[PDB]
């Protein structure tokens, strides 16, 4: 019933993450959240070619980006022209796993 | 599986708005109950706005009495009172975002 | 029909009766898995909490391409491991109350 994209993408230095988007329906609201998994380390900003599916849904939240908490800091995902940038609030020795949603009527 | 799943936009007098999301799972001998909130918007202090009856029943049923949870950029907690929620906030926040608090129990 | 495969739970209890409950959860997204752990405690916690978990619990906990789970809680982050069936949270700091959080991974 919920609807899934689901992509791995890496960076030129080899820094591998995994995300989710998901989209659900509740009445007369719906929900679409991204998940980010990663295992790696970031000194600066991931940058990595994304799918064109999951740039749309990362184009269509209201602020235009994805502010995300992870374990040991803060990230914001955005896209341009089918490239993610997630740009960090410190340096991330390891990144885990996490998530940001937003709900509309 | 899902018992119940409600969403709601709430707003207080200052045009601070926020979208929940309260869900109740059975999971064998469990129940997980979570409140998911999102704002676009700062916060300044306690956001204080009325919720639905069916909204405020989820909100009391808590083990705490209340739900603490973690955005972005700090931490809540909220409460209700006869129909009013009243989120309490660590710091104030240039923004929102979103976050999630949960509790299991038997 | 559901995407998700395992979602069980249990409570876990330590030596000094601080209570969590657990829940694990596998869910098929195509080309991808992700799993889940979900931890809720009322309680604080002082220092790691150890504790027996299930043949299943501990099975999951096991599977992680970590060998462990690093979770955000609000006051506060953990790791969680397991060994011979025995579960530790490490804590990054003490945490007068514990709260809600969870880990996950994707893979493919």
């Amino acid at each position: 019933t919920s609807l899934d994209i689901a992509e791995e993408l890496q960076n030129d230095k080899g820094v591998s993450f995994a995300f989710q988007a998901r989209e659900e329906e509740l009445g007369a609201f719906t929900k679409r959240t991204l998940f980010a998994y990663s295992g790696d380390g970031l000194t600066g900003p991931f940058k990595a070619p994304a799918s064109a599916e999951l740039s749309s849904f990362l184009t269509a939240h209201p602020k235009g980006r994805w502010l995300i908490a992870f374990p040991l800091g803060t990230g914001i995902v955005s896209v341009d022209e089918g490239i993610m940038t997630m740009e960090i609030s410190r340096s991330l020795p390891e990144v885990g796993s996490g998530s940001s949603f937003y709900l509309t009527e």
